[PDB]
């Protein structure tokens, strides 16, 4: 039977999406930061691995307090980065390779050295209600004696509200002190990030991650008889009251009113796409949440219409080290089970918020890891480094920069907070500070393990994990991996399977061992596979080399061992 | 092709259990109090409903603290029961009937009332210590208050912990103050528990439910410096240190140690089974726990076997009326993810401890929660009742008798505690009582609904719950539900579909709207279903009866609608 042909797909529906870190990815000047001339000189990369579109990190003037979700000016670049005709020559240049590129927009908060907080705090006209500004709570106790407005604690630890001496009132800050969050009930708030977002999108973006969405709305006063309600308390006793997990987010995180700004940004970027032309401009939305509120960035029962689609962190929050097969299969099944029908499903093994994928899982696992994001249905989301299995780099008390580590930590704790690891300039090569930079001066230390893990080691050796990377990402171009069912269940506690299958299509079938034991299991169980069939890639450490034959329906495979195996059409 | 031919399964691994609770299933002398004369009287139910096998809650000669759960002779039969003479009369009428019988083994504790705990507490030489006896904390600082040894709580609340002025010590009661917790590291209750279930073995039981097994061990002393450890404290503000939930039971509940009793009981059970032949004998374990600590229960990664398998009650701690059709196809899902390979899985909907299947869900689901327990792979249990659609009966505060509600609520709370709810006397008809009893003076009242919900009036009117029921258990006997693959998921946020295809033999398909509005579905999204396809079952105000022949692929289903769809073989 001749192959079916099959109606191509928006290129959003099943990009392999790519986040930089700007500021770790390429420094092109010896000061030891990355910026913008870097990535120009590196766009080649991402063609090389397969990569269909790039999203970057913050790269707007910002006092760099959360390394640019801090965010000074939304208009203009930092200048640690480089230039507006910098960011023009990147878009020109990724746009000739035929790459998207989507900016990091932070519409929850600005930098108090923002003209919008300055004015703001000065009571200037039109102004004076873009922040979340609250008298202290009376005090009948003790009359005038100050009270912050409610008991709410900050994501990077203390009060989630500060004192301004000259305004005579708290402002807000779900973040550091330094990122005071935007009013959403005011209309011009609403007008100013449509502003934002026209700006860049006429620059030529191809649209938007949105950051910390969560967070846009908190509890109104006026609901409350006139004060901001507390938080209930958890009641952990490892937390006391200054401390993140002290309270339940009920009142300043997932309010229903934050889903109807997403719903109206959506209507917006329908209309400047309908009006635009071209390739399709989206939005892809961060929020760490529940099932119910992450599935509701989607859309709603009344048929609005949200993000492209949310991030999935499920391989970030819910599986380990620690996770067997069955966790690995029930933890897949939850995005494809609770996803709306019409919906495009997403996979995030990392971000700079977390630590890096192997060090999550194991270092014998990161091919079978990129297979599981590269192999199942939609939108494969990979972070810097993953494609050469980067490791978490040492940093130690004295080099951590990280808010969240400083805030949070000391000297014995900071390790539980700080995501400097994750964040570590990314390995090119064996060269001084693994060819980020021509200095030994960067802005965090380079892992101790770069003359191992780097990508010119990688590219030249037989088998590596960038090979396998770009095996993977070719495979995307197969009508059984766009337009396929997936078949996915666990053979045992050690080794699952993931069948992708399209009638008159090519089978394939990644099994994986994620145990530290070695398993045997029964091929015949698996569905759509007939035997022989072939290994088109293999972990770096399996006996089986691409174009291995599978005659057995007997398979032993080692510890963290992946096989995606090519089969006859269905 | 002619149909393929099936291996015949061992009886147990595809049967229709039937939970009785004697007490209030059929009172054959006028005493308001179900008895063995009356469940011998119908028999000839589990026949006509299509139930294997039954299994029957405590008979065994009991103060009726925990109405039976609190034993005082294991090897003799509760007198308003009946006697031994008609235990033996049930096991020869059911056996000549083809119905298995299990009994509720009570391995955890017996009453205070047993001559075991009589004999403990007077230190008799073989006694002294079977049960869990400890000197009092010591209270250095204030030696006139007497402490007991630890804070761990009652399942019926208050300490676990009774002081015995005869033995001037404290024993443990996990369940109430009459129920006393077996020493488990004693090899002389462990070969007791052996002498327990050969006894009703050689009588002819079929086997077991095994009760309260994650109770079975706590901490060992020796292990805490020869103190009883505390539990954790929970930290809830809503208990006081008297109140179930003000502990985590981590030195009370699942401890490793209790499995390796499960897996020598398996072992005396195989042993048995060898050296008698005839129907395989089983145990089924009762116990809420989490997903690994349930699965432990099957055996173990090092090949040690325990019960044919743990009772899952996924349908009581999981779903209800507040689960979509995502919610129901996620949890089905789990037990099919997490059970061992070759385990045999089972579906549990109710039981005397909890509300009644369709007060937990709606009215207008029973159908389509009994199709799911008939159609999914392995065992059906059933709960005395679900077969007609029997709700919760209304119990006031002065006609309620469950020792849960008395210790734990009051005239305002008991409603939160009380399982009389789902223990009030089974309809078999709008005479008195339902045709429970000759008598008004049941042991708990009548539901107020029995005119109108009754076995004898569903079994004249055209459609019901019980006719539905017996087309159910009959299709269990198709290769397609003995045999069949299984393929679930979810068509929108109201209707999922279940398919059970088998190559050769007839595909059945459940689509189940589980929602409270009405919804359409593309049936062209269902695997292995072509159309035209029959109504095989309908829920009873269906649109579609019986016979009814589907021709279009767009399906509008109502609230609580659910269909079986006989379709042609793959
Ligand atoms: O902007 C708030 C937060 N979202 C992403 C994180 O890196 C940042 O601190
Ligand atoms: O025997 C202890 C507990 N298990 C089953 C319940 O009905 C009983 O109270
Ligand atoms: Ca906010
Ligand atoms: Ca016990
Ligand atoms: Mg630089
Ligand atoms: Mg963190
Ligand atoms: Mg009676
Ligand atoms: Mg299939």
């Amino acid at each position: 039977p001749p192959p079916t042909e099959v109606i191509q797909l928006d290129w959003w529906k099943n990009c392999v999406l790519y986040q930089i870190y700007p500021r770790s990815f390429k420094d092109s000047d010896g000061d030891g930061i990355g910026d913008l001339k870097g990535i120009i000189s590196e766009l080649k990369h991402f063609v090389d691995a397969g990569v269909d579109a790039i999203w970057m990190s913050p790269i707007f003037e910002s006092p760099m307090v959360d390394f640019g979700y801090d965010i000074s000016n939304f208009y203009d670049i930092h200048y640690e980065y480089g230039t507006m005709e910098d960011f023009e020559e990147l878009l020109d240049k990724a746009h000739e390779l035929g790459l998207k590129v989507l900016l990091d927009f932070v519409p929850n908060h600005a930098s108090n050295e923002s003209e919008y907080f300055i004015k703001s705090e000065a009571r200037e006209p039109g102004y004076e209600n873009f922040f979340i500004w609250a008298d202290p709570l009376p005090n009948p106790e003790n009359p005038g004696v100050r009270l912050p407005p409610s008991n709410w604690v900050s994501q990077f630890g203390g009060s989630a509200w500060e004192w301004s001496e000259k305004r005579q009132q708290y402002y807000l800050h779900q973040f550091a002190i330094q990122q005071v969050d935007f009013d959403f009930r005011n209309p011009a708030v609403k007008q100013e990030m449509f502003n934002i977002m026209k700006f860049w999108l006429d620059k030529g973006a191809d649209g938007f991650r949105l950051d910390a969405l969560p967070y846009l709305i908190e509890a109104d006063p006026a609901d409350h008889e006139g004060r901001y309600p507390d938080d209930p308390l958890s009641g952990l006793t490892q937390f006391e009251s200054h401390q993140l997990g002290y309270t339940i987010p009920l009142y300043t995180k997932d309010l229903i009113e934050l889903y109807d700004v997403v719903y109206e940004w959506r209507e917006f970027l329908d209309e400047y796409n309908k009006n635009h032309g071209g390739d399709t401009r989206v939005v892809f939305s961060e929020g760490y949440a529940n099932v119910s509120m992450t599935m509701l960035y989607y859309g709603n029962e009344d048929g609005a219409i949200g993000a492209h689609f949310p991030f999935n962190f499920d391989f970030i929050t819910d599986l380990s080290s620690k996770s067997n097969a069955r966790d690995f299969v029930y933890i897949i099944l939850r995005w494809l089970t609770y996803m709306p029908y019409g919906g495009i499903p997403n996979w995030v093994f990392g971000n700079h918020d977390n630590n890096r994928m192997p060090t999550r899982f194991r270092h014998d696992m990161v091919d079978g890891l990129n297979i599981i994001n590269m192999l199942l249905p939609g939108v494969a989301v990979t972070y810097q480094g993953e494609e050469i299995g980067m490791r978490d780099g040492y940093v130690s008390w004295e080099d951590t920069v990280d808010i969240e580590a400083c805030n949070r930590g000391d000297p014995d704790t900071y390790h539980l907070y700080s995501r400097d690891p994750a964040r570590t300039p990314y390995h090119w090569d064996n060269s001084t500070s693994a060819g980020f930079s021509t200095s030994t001066n960067t802005w965090l230390p380079v892992a101790e393990d770069y003359q191992e893990i780097n990508l010119a080691k990688q590219k030249e050796t037989a088998r590596s994990h960038f090979k396998n990377y770009q095996a993977l990402t070719k495979l995307r171009k197969q009508a059984t991996l766009s337009h396929g069912e997936y078949d996915i269940r666990a053979l045992s506690d050690r080794t699952f399977y993931l069948v992708r299958s399209l009638p008159t299509h090519d089978t394939y079938v990644l099994l994986f061992n994620v145990s530290e034991r070695r398993d045997t299991v029964d091929l015949g169980r698996v569905p759509h596979l007939t035997l022989p069939a072939t290994v088109y890639v293999s972990s770096i450490h399996s006996a089986r080399l691409a174009g291995h034959e599978i005659t057995s329906s007997q398979l032993s495979l080692e510890a963290g061992e992946a096989l995606v195996l090519k089969a006859q059409p269905i």
